[PDB]
């Protein structure tokens, strides 16, 4: 597992898509970030490790994956349908996910 | 890691829920389904061991968690609103996600 | 835009992919029904026309079409994606949420 | 129905949480963009009327609604939950969906 090589492929797969020339490119880009993001789940982060699993912000930690996996999953159903440019805008768009967790957890 | 312990989990808890005189043991035991869901959806199943990662099943396979985790998702949220009863119905209508994945590759 | 028209509309669609031979039935299907669906939203039953429309049975009301719209959403990229079989799943797995709302406001 | 009535209550109840007190107000300016949404979806912009209603410009602007709708969904569920600096976050990440499809239509 580990965190910071989940958030490696995370940032390398997102850079992938930006400059895709393909859906098959996307598709597969994507996926690879699904799996990052379902691994990352788990993982204590370095500013938490002093509360409690049941804390707010261990919740909260969660609940930036979950959303990160939902918009991933829908996401790549677009580049499933051939949809290059929305598939790359919704890519582009994760990144409002990813600044909210790091501008407070990392 | 254990696919067949993260079923455990899955099935455990849902009775868990069942019977809960109040939130904390919902938003626990939610908690524990989505950590397990999470786990689960990077698994290879016993029917499609030798069959390819990238095949047709694994990508419906990886759809089925993909639904259960945001299911568990707005269940939790329920639970956390203090609708105990509401999180209780949701826990139940995971099912259908629950039996749908089963009745193919199980 | 009647509750009862939106319900007919639902239930006649629903049968329609059972027995559809394309992806673009299933397609046409769907959207009728995420029309019915969002136009239902605002709507009120006989057995709460006479409460507050800021009550909690018709939040948890509402927010059985924000699940049902999501589903149908989820279901019609599986349509665009030429997985008709699996969007004829999702299809048969909506009646846990039909036969929750109909089990306490029908 | 009316396009105009539904958009203009989008970015009024934005300023609420904008700058809101309270859980209470939270709660009640994003039922009201809820409602707003689920209206819209149905409505057909000025600009692709000449467009069929099976256009992929009309899918990319029901399917930014589906995104908007979802993720109204999920802050509605923070301030339910008590949870009111987190709902203005995830009221502050529609941002990123409204100007995307205003990346056009508007
Ligand atoms: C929490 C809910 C997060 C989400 C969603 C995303 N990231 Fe993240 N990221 C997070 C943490 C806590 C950390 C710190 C890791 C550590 O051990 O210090 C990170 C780190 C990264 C990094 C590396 C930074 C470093 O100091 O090594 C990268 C490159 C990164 N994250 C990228 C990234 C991308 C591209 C995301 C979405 C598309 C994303 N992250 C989401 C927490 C969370
Ligand atoms: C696929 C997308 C699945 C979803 C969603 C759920 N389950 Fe599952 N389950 C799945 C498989 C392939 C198997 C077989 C595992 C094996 O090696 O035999 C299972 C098995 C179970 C079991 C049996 C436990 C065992 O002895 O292996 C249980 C009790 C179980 N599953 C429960 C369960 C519940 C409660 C779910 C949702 C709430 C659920 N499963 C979803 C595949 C998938
Ligand atoms: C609430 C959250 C509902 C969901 C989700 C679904 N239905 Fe429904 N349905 C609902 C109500 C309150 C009513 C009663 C309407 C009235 O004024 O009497 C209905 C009714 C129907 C009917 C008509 C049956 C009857 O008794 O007259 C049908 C055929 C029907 N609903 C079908 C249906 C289907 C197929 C759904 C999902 C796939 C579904 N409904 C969801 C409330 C809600
Ligand atoms: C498409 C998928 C849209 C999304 C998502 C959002 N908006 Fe929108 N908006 C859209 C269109 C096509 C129009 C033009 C409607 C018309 O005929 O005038 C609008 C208009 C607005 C307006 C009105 C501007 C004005 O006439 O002065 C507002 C205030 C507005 N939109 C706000 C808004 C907000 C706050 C959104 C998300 C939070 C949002 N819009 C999303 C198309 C789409
Ligand atoms: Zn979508
Ligand atoms: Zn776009
Ligand atoms: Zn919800
Ligand atoms: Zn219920
Ligand atoms: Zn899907
Ligand atoms: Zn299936
Ligand atoms: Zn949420």
């Amino acid at each position: 597992a580990d965190l910071e090589d989940n958030m490696e492929t995370l940032n390398d797969n997102l850079k992938v898509i930006e400059k895709a020339d393909n859906a098959a490119q996307v598709k597969d880009a994507l996926t690879k970030m699904a799996a990052a993001a379902a691994d990352a789940w788990s993982a204590t982060p370095p500013k938490l490790e002093d509360k409690s699993p049941d804390s707010p912000e261990m919740h909260d930690f969660r609940h930036g994956f979950w959303i990160l996996i939902g918009q991933i999953h829908d996401a790549l159903h677009l580049a499933n349908e051939g949809k290059v440019k929305e598939a790359q805008h919704a890519a582009e768009q994760l990144k409002c996910t990813c600044n909210h967790c790091h501008q407070k957890y990392r």
